[PDB]
């Protein structure tokens, strides 16, 4: 997806992966997922 759209909603990309504790919502990059916190 677009980061821009996550970075809006209020998640954040990573590198990689995110915490467990955390939810990937979507996918900013190929290496960058989206990630909601």
């Amino acid at each position: 997806g677009n980061s821009w759209l996550c970075v809006r909603r209020g998640g954040n990309c990573r590198f990689g992966r995110c915490q467990f504790a955390e939810r990937q919502i979507g996918r900013c990059s190929a290496f960058q997922p989206c990630c909601g916190r």
